[PDB]
C-alpha cells in the first residue's frame, strides 16, 4: 500500500499557483477554507445559486465556473456526481488550461465516464474519507481526515505531485493519503452510504422501537441507542484503538461479560446476503441507474423520503430528547471563515 | 420526565463535606478528578491492587474502603456490579455514618438486593450515559454526559441535593440528570451492552468480512466501516442533531439518494426478535446468573474471550491500518490530574 502522510507530500507544487474550487457545498466549502488557511492561492467558481453569496460572504473570489477554471492552474470539481458530465462537457473541457490538473472527490463520475482524461491536462482523484465539517473541524484541531487518490492521466508529470498538495493543504496527509483506484473507491463510498449506515441507523432505531414497545421511558431509550452520544463515542474512540478493545479498556465486568455474550451472535446470514446484493447493484450500474433517475427530477423523491424520515418516532422522541437535555457542540460560528467567531462561552 | 441541568442544582451541599469515592477504575478515576476539580473534598477507598497506587500517584487520600467509608458524608460505590455485596456487607454497612448517602452508578446491585438501605442512611443511583475518559475530558471542556438517578431511600430529607450537587460536580448537569428507577436503568443498561453494541460492532464487522471476500483492499475497507472515524464522527454528530438529519445536511445527492434506497429496510425481523429475547434474559434474570457465573472465577472465560477478539480478522486488519494511518487523539497525558501533562505537539 501506497501511503502519503505529511513529510512524504511538499506545499511547493502551489507557490504561486492557482486552485478553482468548482462548487461550495459541503466538500466545496472545507476544502476552500483549508486551502486559504494553507496560504494557498483559492478562487471559488459556482452557478448562481445561495452557496455563490455563502463563497462571497465568506470573504472567497467568487465567479462563474467558466472564469473560475479559466484562471486556475489546479480545479477541484466539488459538485454532486450526476452534475459532472454537463459541467465538464460545458464549463470545464473548453477552458481547463494547457498543462492544469482536474480533481473530482468521487470516482463514480470517472467509473460512468462522465468525467473523461483531457489532451495536455492531468486528471486524479481526491476523495476524503470524511464529510465536510469534521474535515474543517479537524484541520482547526492540527488533525485531519484520511483520503483516497488516483492519478488517472499524468500529461505533465506533475500530477501526482499537485494532487498530494492539495491533500497536505486541505490536511488529509495529517492522517495519511493511500493510493486507490476511482473504480474501487466509487465501489467503497456507495456500500458504506447503502448498507453500513442505514444498517446502523435501522439497528439503533430497532433498538428503540423494541424499548419503547416494552413500556422503557422514550427519552431514556432514545439516549441509550445513540442520545446520549455514548455509541458515538464508542465508535470513533473505536475508529482509534478498535471496538472490542474499547470494550475491554472502558467497559465494567458487567459490561464487558454482557457484551461478550452476544459478540458475533447477534446478525443472521440475511444481513450479510443483502450487504452482497447492495454490493453487487452497485457493482452491476443498477444503482446509478436509479441514481440517474433521482437525478431527472431535482432530487424530489429524496425531499420526500428525508421530510418522511424526520416523522419516524425515532426523529419525533429525538427532537423531545434535544429539547430536554443539552449536548456537547462546538459552535459552528464563523467555522469556514479566515477568522472564526468569538468562543460561545 | 424531571430532568435537572447546573441551574437546578447546588453544590453548597458538598461545602464542608467529605466524599468517598469507593473504587478508581472507568468511573471512579473520572468522579474523583472532577470531584477534586470542582473544589470538593474527595478522598479514595480501594483494596491493595493497582487502583491503590494510581490514586496516590495522582495526588489522592487513599486508604482501604473501610477507612474511607468511615470518615465519609457521601460514598460513591465505583467498583464492579458483582462485588457490591461482599464489599456492602463488609466494608460499607459497618462504617457507614449516621445520615451519609450511599450511591450506586448502575441499579444491578439494588435489583438483586445486594445493596439495600440501612436505617440512618440515604441510598441513591446516580448512572451515567457515558464511560470513563469521555465524562473527564467532557468535563475539562465545561461539558457532561447525560445521568439517571433515584432516590431509593431518603431518611435525612438531604438525599436528592447531595446526589445532584455530585451530579454538577461531576458534570452530569451540564447535559442533564433524568429521574429515572434503578430497575428500568439496570434493564436499559444492559440492553445497550448485550443487543445494541454488539450488534452495531457485529454490523460493521459483516461489512468489513463482505468487501475482503469481494477483493477489496482491506485497509480501506476496515477504514470505511468504521476506522476512518466516520461513521463514528456520523453517530456522534447524529446524536445531536439526528441520524438522518446528519446524512440531510452534510451527505452528497449521491450519499442521501443511496442512504434513503436502503433506510428502513436493511434488517430482518430475526433482528427484532433477538432484541426482545436478550430483554427477556435481562428481566427474567437468566443474564444475572450467567453474570455471576462469569464472576465465580476471576472473569476468566471473559479473559479468554478478549484475547479471542483480537485474533478476528477486523481487529489484525484495525493493527495494520493504526499503523499506517495516524489518528487525531486526545492526548490521555495526566488527564486525571489536577494540573494536565504539557500539550503533545
Ligand atoms: N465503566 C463504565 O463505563 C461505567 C458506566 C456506567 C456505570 N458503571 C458502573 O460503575 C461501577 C464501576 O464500574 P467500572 O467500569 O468503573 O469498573 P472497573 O472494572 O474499572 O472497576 C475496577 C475498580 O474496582 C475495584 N474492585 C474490583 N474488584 C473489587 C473487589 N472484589 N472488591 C473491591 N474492589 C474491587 C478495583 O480495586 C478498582 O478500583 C459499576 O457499578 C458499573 O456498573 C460503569
Ligand atoms: N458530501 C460529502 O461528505 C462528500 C464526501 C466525499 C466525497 N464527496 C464528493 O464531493 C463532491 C461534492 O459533494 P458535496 O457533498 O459537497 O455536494 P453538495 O450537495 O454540497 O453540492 C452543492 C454544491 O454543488 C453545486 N451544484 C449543485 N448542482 C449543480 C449543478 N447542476 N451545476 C453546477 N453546480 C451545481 C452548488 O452550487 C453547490 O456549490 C461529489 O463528487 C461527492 O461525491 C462528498
Ligand atoms: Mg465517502
Ligand atoms: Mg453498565
Ligand atoms: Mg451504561
Ligand atoms: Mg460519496
Amino acid at each position: 500500500d501506497l501511503i502519503y502522510q505529511d513529510e512524504h507530500a511538499s506545499l511547493q507544487p502551489l507557490e504561486g499557483r492557482t486552485v478553482a474550487v468548482i462548487g461550495y457545498g459541503i466538500q466545496g466549502r472545507a476544502f476552500a477554507a483549508n486551502l486559504r488557511d494553507s496560504g494557498v492561492a483559492v478562487r471559488v467558481g459556482n452557478i448562481d445559486d445561495r452557496y455563490f453569496e455563502l463563497a462571497r460572504a465568506e470573504g472567497h473570489r467568487v465567479t462563474n465556473i467558466a472564469e473560475a477554471v479559466a484562471h486556475a492552474d489546479i480545479v477541484l470539481l466539488l459538485i454532486p456526481d450526476e452534475a459532472h458530465g454537463a459541467v465538464f462537457d460545458v464549463d470545464i473541457a473548453p477552458n481547463l488550461r494547457d498543462g492544469a490538473l482536474l480533481c473530482v472527490a468521487h470516482g463514480h463520475s470517472l467509473v460512468q465516464g462522465d468525467v473523461r482524461p483531457l489532451p495536455g491536462r492531468d486528471l486524479a482523484m481526491l476523495a476524503p474519507r470524511m464529510y465536510g465539517d469534521p474535515i474543517r473541524r479537524y484541520y482547526l484541531a492540527g488533525q485531519g481526515a484520511p483520503a483516497y487518490f488516483d492519478i488517472v492521466a499524468d500529461h505533465t508529470g506533475r500530477a501526482r505531485d499537485r494532487v498530494l498538495a492539495i491533500a497536505r493543504a486541505v490536511g488529509f496527509t495529517r492522517a495519511g493519503v493511500m493510493a486507490l483506484g476511482y473504480r474501487q473507491e466509487t465501489f467503497l463510498d456507495l456500500f458504506q452510504e447503502q448498507f453500513l449506515a442505514p444498517a446502523l441507523v435501522d439497528l439503533v432505531e430497532t433498538g428503540f422501537q423494541v424499548l419503547v414497545e416494552r413500556g422503557f421511558n422514550p427519552k431514556a431509550a432514545l439516549l441509550e441507542v445513540y442520545g446520549s452520544g455514548e455509541m458515538g463515542k464508542m465508535m470513533l474512540d473505536g475508529a482509534d484503538i478498535g471496538l472490542d478493545e474499547v470494550v475491554a479498556l472502558q467497559g465494567s465486568p458487567t459490561c464487558q461479560v454482557g457484551y461478550h455474550r452476544w459478540r458475533g451472535r447477534t446478525l443472521p446470514t440475511a444481513v450479510r446476503e443483502l450487504a452482497a446484493r447492495v454490493l453487487d447493484q452497485i457493482e452491476g450500474g443498477d444503482f446509478s441507474a436509479y441514481l440517474k433517475e433521482q437525478a431527472s427530477n431535482d432530487y424530489a423523491s429524496l425531499d420526500d423520503a428525508r421530510r418522511a424520515a424526520l416523522k419516524r418516532p425515532l426523529n419525533v422522541a429525538h427532537a423531545q430528547v434535544r429539547a430536554a437535555f443539552r449536548f456537547p457542540t462546538e459552535a459552528a460560528g464563523g467555522l469556514y471563515q479566515a477568522a472564526q467567531a468569538p468562543a460561545d462561552v
